[PDB]
């Protein structure tokens, strides 16, 4: 699958979400260049206003675009599953608040890498940092720890994201994730390692719909 990633690849993201009963959808488009661990995308809420803050959705919205150094290429599960793809499931625990459960399918459609997601959020507090919209339009992430899951011919991944609250405080989002191949073909099952990421959220000055522009860089390491 690595060969599929040598140049710039278009990406499409489609998400249907329901958080405490608030339903919404988001469409995103952009491109990824795995040689540089780089992605650029613009997301738009197609049903109106997003009911949760945009930064809470970044991680849900394509780790196959991570740059794996030559010496670690044999640990790159993500690209090895393509084009058939993989299912990525998560539970994201917002400290002292609700949780998101997501299921996505990541695969190629033609020359485009597609990430289709279903998200369900429950137990959020009506006036917590999420539904109350008290988060700043940014975040800080920890290392993304990856390990093999032989039993499922996949990987297990865990990490934390620290959301910044408007009052100067922090809201932790603990991520638990599993990825399993869609195809029956061989995949790379890796030794333990981690991804290091950074991103920048911005707005399209000329855009009136609720949206987010994202620039993100990710590199594998720890080997
Ligand atoms: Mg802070
Ligand atoms: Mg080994």
């Amino acid at each position: 699958g690595e060969e599929l990633f040598t140049g710039v690849v278009p990406i499409l993201v489609e998400l249907d979400g329901d958080v405490n009963g608030h339903k919404f959808s988001v469409s995103g488009e952009g491109e990824g260049d795995a040689t540089y661990g780089k992605l650029t995308l613009k997301f738009i809420c197609t049903t109106g206003k997003l009911p949760v803050p945009w930064p809470t959705l970044v991680t849900t919205f394509v780790q196959c675009f991570s740059r794996y150094p030559d010496h670690m290429k044999r640990h790159d599960f993500f690209k090895s599953a393509m084009p058939e793809g993989y299912v990525q499931e998560r539970t994201i625990f917002f400290k002292d608040d609700g949780n998101y459960k997501t299921r996505a399918e990541v695969k190629f459609e033609g020359d485009t890498l597609v990430n289709r997601i279903e998200l369900k959020g429950i137990d959020f507090k009506e006036d917590g940092n999420i539904l109350g919209h008290k988060l700043e339009y940014n975040y800080n992430s920890g290392n993304v720890y990856i390990m093999a899951d032989k039993q499922k011919n996949g990987i297990k991944v865990n990490f934390k994201i620290r959301h910044n609250i408007e009052d100067g405080s922090v809201q932790l989002a603990d991520h638990y994730q599993q990825n399993t191949p869609i195809g029956d073909g061989p995949v790379l099952l890796p030794d333990n390692h981690y991804l290091s990421c950074q991103s920048a959220l911005s707005k399209d000055p000329n855009e009136k719909r609720d949206h987010m522009v994202l620039l993100e860089f990710v590199t594998a390491a720890g080997i």
